[PDB]
């Protein structure tokens, strides 16, 4: 059943009227905690799972009671590092058991970054962006009339750093998570499909006098098979990750358009050369301004215009 | 249960007020996504499930539970390389328990050039069409009253190549995505079904040992009668999908109509012969355009009034 | 439980302000689309079925494992041509394991002509119906106040076929889906109850070497008689569908009141005897008028006024 | 669980701001409609089904599968007229298989009456009802300031019989409906309770052969049993609503009050003497006004104007 | 889990601006609808039922299948008046099959008075109550300002007698359907627990003819024991409700407080010693106006001002 | 599953614009209510419950249907005095199959006081909040200009009863629940463990008659370990809810705030010395009248100035 709700909620909504964070980190981190938390929910549902997660060959001569008794004592056992007889060691056999929340661990330490920059910078952005747009608001209607306290105001935004290094970290926690569970996920494909199968036994004291109970039981670990398919695929969009966060540090590279020299155009404006080679909080400012000027009418017009010119009559026709 | 609550969902609604996504294009996406997440889930229903998608033949001697060790081990197995005696390879074994995850990957890869769409272009062509709409106001309440920017910031698009590349690269996306699924489910579907037929053997080790164990088990994959069948079906809407994405490049016999031209018989209009056979951004415009200008009134005007044509009273009677 | 929800939502909901469908058609879509999908839900909900789709009657030699092998075996036998010894061809036991996909497929592609038509006429229409609703308030505000574009369009539109044609397909679409289907139904319906049993052998090679398992198991498809009887439902239901969709055509016939008459009562009308015996987008937009007037204040004061003269005094009293 | 959310949706609620039903029929159709829903949900659910519809005592000897096979190969055979060995013939073994599926036949026959009335009727007589109220609001507006039109509308009505005639067809398929559904619940009650009952075979050919297998299982229809006791129940209310229905035709009788009497009182009314003994058009909108100038606040005034009367200065006081 | 999710809408939610129902009668209808119906819904929660409604000692030398179809089979023949040896009539035992639908049928015959009330009076009572309310204004604002229209037309309803008797045929329809459920409560827990036992034969004559059934199986209805518990609950609350409604009868005793003669204070107002001994519709508004009045503005402010009384520049200071 | 989607609704929503209720009071209420249906819901969910509430250790020769029978008789025999050889007699055991019901009863009947105070005072209450709040703000009004009916209203208030006998005996009703709760709570978790255990027999005259029955069976009630724990959760919390609602009582010590003396230091106020040492209606307004003045901005500046005070021009800063 689920599949095609969680299509809905997980892939066709952003299950996560200012732009507070940019397109490509809310996709990526749309992506990055989408992608585990959908593998996770593919993996258990019944359209791929057979029934438990293990299971043991009991011998016939068991009761299928008894038989459930090895199963569920064997799945306690994999944990237990007294219990087993690993050809590989007990961790990967804690891999397999532990992989469903180890997926979601790394999905809401993913979320972190993301709630903390809900909370850490977005508001706190959101109340510069709306000053600036109204102050470019006031120039454009300054214009059609036809001080500089934003560019003042921004100029010490880029000798400001405290901002910027808010998103220097979120960008790092989100990049070094990616990283670990990358190499992570690299191992866990890595160990050969063989450590799905592992012998148990339950000869505890009282069950270890009984002779008739087997000295091993031999069991396999069902879901592991399609672990290691899923750990690929999350591997594979992960490995993609790691370079598009690599870029987003390159900030003044991001810094596409100097949408500043449009407004620059103007009388009402002044000569922002605002390529923040300076990584300071103006260089931030200027990537969500990038996206965020694009609200504005004034900024459409000035674009058009600017496009154009690439005006008292046209800015009248207005 | 859930097949009537597919339809309403998935058949019914829109799952995924400008319409900044072409009809056609929006239902080829809904229709090629929507497809498979719809196939997946009637495929595990279980008005058509028997139950697991695996049993095996196990001996009469076996416990019910030694019998369930032998379906859930084979599970397992079908992925493990090792394990098999497959008639025709471990691969297309491989095929059948991956192919509910491969129709959903196939899914969501062609729900990424609609995310895709959505962000890097949707916001931007919304800003350009809302400036032309309200242009084309002017010109119209300009009329009724009885310079030329929208139509030089146009022609600039007919320059412009960087949006329309965003829009070709996003049809060659899809397109590309659809063929290898197209021919993945030719193969999947060419496969013979003989391949629902493979066997195993739990004679690792331990059980190697054991002489009561028979060699194989023979075991029967039920969901792949019902996968042919609805990879079939798939391949068949697909295989109609590939032409029409072709059609889609066919942008300037796409422009079926010049709306401009409409507007043009204004003399608050300009010479628009704006047949863009130049492949660029206006070409790209003209085709939303053509959709999104259906929304105007003063357009529907000019056309009631070109129609009729082929004014001053009748404007004013308006 | 699923019963009393489905029908809340399937039939005491439109589950598929002006009228953009007639309502005839759009019972008549809502209808044919409805009833199967609500006949599906009913045939697999646990009010009806016993459990699986199938069964077989193993050797009670066998461990119930064994039996449940049979069983999920000889269920993707049902398709595979090779395994079975039906008594009338593979082709019908293929017909009861995919009926009930079948029916599903038959309510989409019904569903397709209303899918269709939403995205290919209905805001076309509605641009159109728009205008021409505002036309005949200004002709009555006109008329209170004591050109001939309107008419002049819509005389356009008696020339036009564009815009009929795309309903003349659509309606025969949907004829030609309900008649296939009708034919199948019938032929499905005619198929003897005694197909619901069939032969099966698991004796693929390794089994067949067994001596033990039976040269045949014997198997019946319980769901196979609710089917029968569902079909017979849906038959009865459909073929009186096609009658009606053939009075669709009718459409002069269908154009029971010209509407056009009451306005043409008015001064500030015309003489427009716009029985559209030439099929043309006229007519269509004829019977689309017919029930979209009804919206119009100044259509039932006329309507009114006209029944009463079958006026200044009275319009002014108005 | 389901039945205290069932008497929410359909008890508690309108699951079906003009009074565009009458309360009674409303209430007659709510009723009919909703009691088999109930009644069909309230049978399966597991505070009363034990289990499944059908069970058969197969021999001892019977694995627990094979027994499984008896019972799911006796339901098919139940409609299957060859199979059995039935007392009274196959007919009623039918119509217990089919007897939940019988009873939302009915359900859905009543509601088309519903649903044809809503498209067919209720919104013509909606246009009719807000032009006759807003009349009586200009009567009463213009008595304030203190030509026939809306009567001799009306009178036009009182010859009219077309939308009366669509009203008295919902009667009568809805009276129909019920009849047949009467007859039917009365043979299925009368049906002996011994025809829960049946014997059935397994031997068909291969099965045939088998001489371990008995000549007869014996079986027994659990549900049957809570069939009859539901179906005295809906028979008894349903035996209730064949008189209410058959008042519902009494139409002059059921025109309790002159409304219009009430405005006759005022000079800006006329001698409206409307007791509709003809069976007219008219007669079905005294009836629907009466409930709907309940609506008005000038029928309020008038009613209470009357009562008081059974007046300038009072009016002026109003 | 239902447990909780009960709680919510059947006790802390109204799941059945003006006060159309009296309070204590709202409740009076709220309890005694919503008791059996959670009481129903938390017999069957698996929280207390430990599986079926009835199991049956069969040999142990059945098959669990064929004890599954003696369970079954006694099911049905509890209704069966053939099949058993009940030692106090088959009457007590259908009662325990019947009982959660015995519950859920008086308590929908009680919400028939209430759905009754909605649709026979509360509108009704709705229109007069918003003119009676606004005639208080107009006397308040006429007040303010320094005829006997309302209280002459309730003077009218003191003749009256129609809607009252609608009041007193819902509040007698009401008692007896609690009144039999009383009865037939107490019966129900007079019952003897020993009933809940009951011998059961299959052997109908097939059956009949097989030696190796016993003459007897001994089956217990485990429900029976948690109902006569339920039965003693719901005995206690509607032995309390029958003074209740006795009670409402009283209605010039529960005419407890002459609102009107706060209103007789003013000399907008005249002598209404309106405690309607006479058993008329006047007496039922009143009850209802007592209620009603308390959302009045002017209410508050003039019983204040009797309360302080117990005035034209206070009337000012206002 | 439930646990978390349980703290949504029963802790993080009040699940149950003016105060019409005490925050601690409906705290209190919003607290004895949820605990017991919190842990009734925790008690049975799958998280704790192993499976059924009873079980039972039949004989080995017992079928699994036969070893079912003992469980289900056994269960229905803790209630039925007759059947059992309880060590502590028969009430013990019918309190552990009552016992998640009992919690139930006591969680309703404490909501009985909320539904009792939510009709019989809030309303009645909340139009005396409006009154006096706005006669407040009057008196503020007139204080920013530059009789005494309120506080004559209120002091009438204290010489009333009427409506502080509805809390009294709200509250009280309220603590008698709790009392016997806690008492019964006591007992139950009094009650030793070994009441877990108790002998059965199915030995009713026919199986009486039986040699191969046991003449017992012993059987544990499973959930009345986890109920022991829960009754003592649940013990400790009401335990502490007894003092606060005695303290509930000490309404006067309750008053901490005589908020109208800082109107008092109006001249548009009056000597309110309203410590209602006298146990008056106006003594329950105080405490309402405490939280519900918060509201107002006349207190807050009035508070705020008398604060200060601790002003003509600072009134007009205002």
């Amino acid at each position: 059943m689920a599949i095609a709700h969680l299509a809905t909620e997980y892939v066709f909504s952003d299950f996560l009227g200012l732009r507070l964070e940019l397109a490509v980190d809310k996709m990526v981190t749309c992506i990055a905690v989408g992608l585990p938390l959908l593998l996770i929910s593919l993996a258990f549902a019944q359209e791929i799972s057979i029934g438990t997660q293990i299971s043991c060959f009991s011998p016939s001569s068991f009761s299928a009671r008894q038989a459930a008794f090895v199963d569920s004592y064997c799945w306690a056992a994999v944990q237990q590092k007294s219990s087993l007889q690993s050809e590989s060691g007990n961790l990967p056999l804690w891999l397999h058991k532990f992989f469903p929340y180890i997926l979601l661990l790394f999905a809401i330490l993913l979320y972190l970054p993301a709630l903390f920059w809900r909370f850490s910078a977005a508001p706190h952005l959101c109340s510069d962006l709306k000053f600036i747009m109204e102050e470019l608001d006031k120039v454009y209607n300054r214009a059609i009339k036809a001080y500089p306290i934003v560019e003042q105001y921004l100029k010490t935004k880029k000798n400001s750093s405290h901002l910027i290094m808010k998103y220097i970290s979120c960008r790092l926690v989100t990049f070094v998570v990616i990283l670990l569970a990358c190499i992570y996920l690299s191992y866990y494909f890595s160990l050969s499909s063989l450590s799905d199968e592992f012998l148990c036994s339950i000869k505890s004291g009282v069950l270890k006098n009984d002779s008739t109970i087997p000295d091993r039981f031999q069991c396999k670990l069902i879901a592991v098979g399609i672990f290691q398919l899923l750990s690929l695929i999350n591997l594979i969009v992960y490995a993609l990750l790691i370079p598009v966060v690599v870029y987003t540090f390159f900030i003044p590279f991001r810094q596409k358009t100097d949408i500043l020299k449009v407004y620059e155009i103007l009388p009402t404006f002044d000569v922002l050369h605002f390529k923040s080679e300076g990584y300071n909080d103006l260089s931030l400012y200027n990537l969500f301004l990038e996206e965020n000027i694009s609200e504005l009418k004034s900024y459409k017009c000035l674009k058009v215009l600017e496009n154009i010119k690439s005006p008292m009559l046209l800015l009248t026709n207005l």
